[PDB]
């Protein structure tokens, strides 16, 4: 499997992200590839917050939420999917499938021997993370869910389809410019942190493919796993749940999230973060504090 690795000097300057890199090699089924993750807090923490990112972000996106989690005595573990952040990046777009990403996540959990987590998810971090209980029913003991969907073989919307086509029409998608449009208040130094993984178009195979592999017709890969996952959350799940929604998201926003709320057994009414957009973790410090207070922490 062909791949590129982003030079370390790209990750020097980063605002509010001093966290040491940690890496895993030899993951079963990804022999050759190196995965980066953030790991902070005591490694015998009562609560480990597994923070999964989506498209086209990385663990950098959890940097405002992480210190609230560690302040509370938590461990925070935030992997960069292959194709993203400081992880290695396959160059052939065809390697990125729903299964490729899901298996990575499972290999990642097994390697750290993480068996009990507060799942913190958004976008593809939730499309994938929300399906983990299908295989590992006792893995998630609490959920903090943000702007995401359970992909069951339907479109999330007209907004989704436009976005998908736009990515398809952008062979060298400017990730930093996209984030500038999408995140109210983002500074120039934070924009460069989202550009940082991607020195050129050969680094963006996973960025290009992601929207195209969301299972939005019933028989695309991952759709049936999505349906199984919805079954779990609607009929077997009974853990503590907190939902927050960034209101300015014109794809996976309040609309899609109100429906998901009702499909997650016991999920209370969402915290609406009017300051936030799709990448709501950018306005996520109050999300982390409110989750914790809701969980009795």
């Amino acid at each position: 499997m062909e791949f590129v690795r982003t030079p370390d000097d790209r990750f020097a300057d980063l605002p509010d992200f001093p966290y040491a890199p940690h890496y895993l090699e030899g993951l079963p089924g990804f022999e050759g590839l190196r995965m980066h993750y953030v790991d902070e807090g005591p490694r015998d923490a009562e609560h480990t917050f597994l923070c999964l990112h989506g498209e086209p972000s990385w663990s950098f996106l959890y940097r405002k939420m992480l210190p609230v989690f560690t302040a509370a005595g938590g461990r925070v573990v935030a992997p960069d999917l292959f194709g993203f952040g400081r992880s290695d990046k396959p160059t052939d777009d065809a390697v990125y499938t729903f299964g490729f990403h899901r298996r990575s996540l499972l290999a990642f959990l097994d390697a750290l021997q993480l068996e009990r987590v507060t799942l913190v998810c958004q976008d593809w971090g939730g499309i994938l993370g929300l399906t983990l209980p299908v295989d590992r029913p006792q893995l998630v003991d609490r959920l903090i869910v943000m702007n995401t969907a359970l992909a069951v073989g339907l479109s999330p919307g007209k907004g989704f389809e436009s976005w998908r086509d736009f990515v398809a029409n952008s062979p060298d998608l400017d990730v930093g410019k996209l984030m500038q449009r999408a995140i109210p208040g983002i500074t120039d130094a934070e924009v460069a942190a989202y550009d940082a993984p991607f020195p050129g178009p050969e680094f963006k195979a996973g960025v290009r493919r992601f929207p195209a592999i969301v299972p939005i017709t019933p028989d695309m890969e991952g759709a049936e796993i999505g349906r199984q996952a919805m079954s779990f959350w609607s009929t077997q799940w009974s853990g503590p749940t907190f939902m927050a929604v960034g209101a300015q998201d014109p794809v996976l926003g309040p609309e899609v999230m109100g429906m998901l709320r009702q499909a997650i057994r016991g999920c209370p009414e969402p915290m609406i973060v009017e300051a936030g957009g799709h990448f709501v973790q950018e306005h996520g410090e109050p999300i982390a504090r409110a989750a914790l207070a809701a969980f009795g922490q």
